[PDB]
Order: C-alpha cells, then structure tokens, then sequence
C-alpha cells in the first residue's frame, strides 16, 4: 500500500500537503485550511 519512500523529513509541524513548516502548531493547522474545502456554509457570505 503505497509503502514507498515519499515523505522524508523529521519536523514538528510540516504541511505534507504542500511541503511547508511552522514553528508553532496553530500556524500549520490554520494553514491546512487552504488544503480543504472552504465553501460559504456558515454565516459567511463569501
Ligand atoms: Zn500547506
């Protein structure tokens, strides 16, 4: 199962999605936001 060598890098917080890194955790989490659907469902109107 895709048991290949695609993901080298020992970091505390890395956005595997793109390949970035953030000292803090929140930074990475908030960033991952762009790596997922963000349709205007809540009280937001785009
Ligand atoms: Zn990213």
């Amino acid at each position: 199962g895709s048991s290949g060598s695609s993901g080298t890098g020992e970091k505390p917080y890395k956005c595997n999605e793109c390949g970035k890194v953030f000292t803090q955790n929140s930074h990475l989490a908030n960033h991952q936001r762009i790596h997922t659907g963000v349709k205007p469902s809540g009280p937001s109107s785009g």
